[PDB]
């Protein structure tokens, strides 16, 4: 199996992500890390720790990590993930799985310098905060790391701007740390990302896994879905489990090595991932972006996972 | 008629556009002005000449307008039409073909302040400086004029940087002038006109005119076709006739109202032309992007332009 | 005497530096141009023509330029110069002094076109919109122009942004197509003009010129003096003839040639004349910037100028 | 006595700065932590071993900071402090002084928050990237630090650009991170120690103190003049024990409460220290910036340093 560190702002589709990185079985989930983004960073971490209470996580840290980007002022998303980042979800007095003492940025860079090289995966799906804070504390994790498979970015049409993808918007400069190390980086971005809808037929599916985290997803998707429908005239893009489903199996999608780069200075385009699709493109291109999505495959590995995890 | 301006810098599709202008009937070409941009002014003024005298265009006066961009300084394009601006031809001693004494923003001022209001359609295929100059000498052209259609711009790919098309890049100033002024916009961009490719079937219907101005057209589109195969891989893409193909019929292409601005400022990103296409799009939104190609209505129209020009 | 043009957006102090052009003996004023700036052109084209009826200004043409920036939004001074644009003075029912017929840009040209080679000396003291349009529209102005000599900018501390002036922050792009021609500009900065205060004894001078046109100019300068003290915590600044000062005797400033270009893209710093100050300074700069004002010298020959008005 | 932690990129300047730091009976030096910036990490972290040998300093943690700048590419200066870092003097095979084992970061944060609140000044004299680091790993040192006293920024005249100080220039966001926090912040910028001149009687003064540390002091600061006489046409300018100084003694120079904000995206002036001197200044302002230096009194306290230190 592939080991990972799931870095996220959950977030309904970090939820989902989480719990396909947790049941299936090519994935070995080492650490969930938070990060400021779709909520507070004190929201998202209780988020995080209720999808891990809900599916019976047992053994995996869940470690806070930065609660304000580098730079920019926090920028939050409660018309999409609701006032709690999580729809209308309620919560328990107290938590199962507690939170770790470690800071996200300092378990991310123990967890990489104590395993063999070459060995871990990181897989941020929010803001790219903790990650670039990690690259520059512990500059050794870069070419340890076995690459950074990411949900963010986006060639053409954006969310949180015109052009920008909200995980890159919310921290550029962060973005741009991770993109500008030697590291591979794989960016599962919205060009990939708004293949991932869940039309009628996939919530279906999940409401006949019949068991309680499958209950949970659905609640959360069906409130996903009222946000998409309502604000955006589509179904729900379930975004960040598309970049676990790449680790799992890449053949869920196509990919195009070429050079990406951050904006971080235009009026109107800072947070866009600046792609270069010329020709020639240059060899050995450490950054790939993905483009077209096996929805059948992907949809069937994130049932699974749920088939997988059961009733805990 | 539609009576048009043809605001260019020939260029080896602006003399493509040319021929297609004054071939086609339900065209009024009212004059010719030209513009720093794939070559010196002083180039791209000759070549608009030698286009009047090998299609036999008498009563189209050609006026010369500005030589430098508003701000930036001057890029010229020889490795895409050559030194000459128009690849391997050879000119005359003298053109038949004599220059107008008027700056070409004076007179396009004149031209639209004497002729009807809302019938003169403005088409530029090259850097936006004239345009711009002429917008802001004379701000009652604005209204007055019918409606502005321009190549330039791209909603995602670019050619002059990764996401910058060459005649928004040589003038962002310019062109921000023109995309911010409230008279209607049609931007026919790289998504639309890399579809306007000179395919082999192309080539040999130019060849089956056989006039002498379709001899020429071939043969600028034979250099052209290598500069593209050798330094882009694609066959040529002949972008300027889309502009003035949706003036003799809108039908020829899609369109998508949606916002533009254009960006000033970004390091990566300056010259970039950025549109919104995120729900819901504002109502009575100025300006559109084209989209889809009509591919043989289009080379249609520019084999018919080229048989009823003849040999004159 | 030096001919000059000077390019004004009156404005309270452009007021006084119009009768310092007309009243003193070194200079032949060839013409007053406006553009948009303290006022919208109307108000200040009024402005201009008030000034000139007041002071029996004949044979001096005044016409119209600019009214919007070349590409940002209008911005006006009502804060400074009143709604009207010269505080709180009353307006006859029609002027004695009417409106060239030429647009300012046209009329520049034509000037400069027309007079023999290095004779004229541009003065603007508003934006510089105008001068730009005139230089990129008619590029051979630029060699035949004697040199430039501007109210704008500033080394350290603005007054429209922390370290901007108000002549290059309403206009930028114009100010970096002038400040990056070849010919000689001095830049009559805030760093200077802060040291031309209209202090008590210098008002009182005024008062005992004892002439209409001198009471018109306390009239205004006792409304622009109760804004700076209010606003600003300073007795009131009289920049503009500080300009026209230059002109008629250097030795009235000391100057520095540095160089000076103009930032288009800073967030906070859009505006700013930025100069290089730093060891060492290149040669044959064509920029140079004022630094410390003989401050009894240009106060006299602004008495001096009212005082030979007169009462006409 | 105040206690600091200097963090410094030792650099000729930063070397007196941790002389004055050590040798002033009212500062209690807690750490001397190392950036990036002058020279390499690797050599200003030797350097800074250097010092803490020659002088003699034992039980203060000399701890390796950040090797890279948060966003931007290394600048070195061995055009000001030589390919060393601290100009002609020679290493020892080993040092006497050996490192802290904790990065630079962790240091500060552990001493920040094992202290009493509000007993620590943090005291940089190098780019930004530590104390930038430290904050967002850990927000709660914002409100338990003292307050900040840096050097670096500059109202008007730069010296790594037309108007950026090299310390902000080398790392802006790092500097923006810091200067948007809600700790006062003290700018001791080039318009405060272009005043600090190595003076001859300066170097006098430091040769006639007659120890091994001041011998060293004096070659450093000979080369550091030759460099300074040679590329800049003065005396050198020691920076960095100005920001100790007011440490020590805040009437050493007088100082004025305005905003600064960082710019980050100008073309011309990224990195440029932006303050507001117009009136009115906002009240309760967190940051000031130095003006005036008492010059007798500065360079009292640095000799009176290298006499106290005597030969260790
Ligand atoms: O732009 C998509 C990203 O933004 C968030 O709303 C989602 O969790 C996802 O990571
Ligand atoms: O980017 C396409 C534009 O650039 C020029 O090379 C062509 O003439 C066309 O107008
Ligand atoms: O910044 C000074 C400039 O601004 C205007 O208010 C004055 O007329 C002057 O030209
Ligand atoms: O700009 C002055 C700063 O730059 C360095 O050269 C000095 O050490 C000082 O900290
Ligand atoms: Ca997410
Ligand atoms: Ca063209
Ligand atoms: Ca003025
Ligand atoms: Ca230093």
């Amino acid at each position: 199996p592939r080991k990972i560190i799931l870095d996220c702002d959950p977030g309904i589709d970090d939820a989902v992500a989480i719990l396909l990185a947790y049941g299936n079985p090519e994935i070995e989930l080492l650490a969930i890390t938070t990060v400021v983004g779709n909520q507070t960073l004190e929201k998202v971490t209780r988020n995080a720790q209720l999808v891990a209470d809900v599916a019976g996580i047992v053994g995996v840290p869940i470690a806070a990590g930065c609660c304000k980007p580098l730079v920019r002022k926090v920028r939050t998303a409660p018309q999409i993930h609701g006032e709690t980042g999580l729809g209308t979800v309620s919560y328990p007095s107290e938590f199962k799985t507690k939170l770790d003492k470690r800071h996200a940025v300092h378990l991310i860079i123990e967890l990489i310098m104590s395993h063999e090289p070459k060995s871990i995966t990181l897989v941020p799906t929010g803001g790219l905060t903790n990650i670039a804070m990690a690259a520059r504390l512990e500059p050794r994790i870069v070419e340890r790391v076995k690459e950074v498979v990411l949900m963010g970015g986006s060639c053409c049409i954006g969310n949180a701007s015109p052009v920008a993808e909200f995980n890159i918007f919310v921290d550029p400069e962060a973005a741009h740390i991770v993109f500008n190390e030697s590291w591979d980086v794989t960016m599962v971005g919205l060009d990939l990302t708004s293949q991932a809808l869940a039309t009628p037929e996939v919530l279906q599916r999940v409401k006949e896994v019949r068991t309680k985290p499958a209950d949970f997803i659905l609640k959360i998707l069906e409130f996903y879905t009222k946000v998409y429908e309502t604000q955006r005239n589509t179904y729900a893009k379930v975004h960040d489990p598309c970049a676990v489903a790449y680790v799992i199996d890449p053949t869920v999608m196509t990919t195009n090595r070429v050079p990406v780069n951050i904006e971080l200075n235009g009026e109107l385009t800072a947070g866009m991932t600046v792609t270069d699709f010329r020709y020639p493109r240059p060899e050995q291109c450490h950054t790939q972006v993905a483009s077209k999505l096996d929805f059948s495959k992907y949809w069937d590995l994130v049932i699974d996972a749920l088939q997988r995890i059961g009733d805990p």
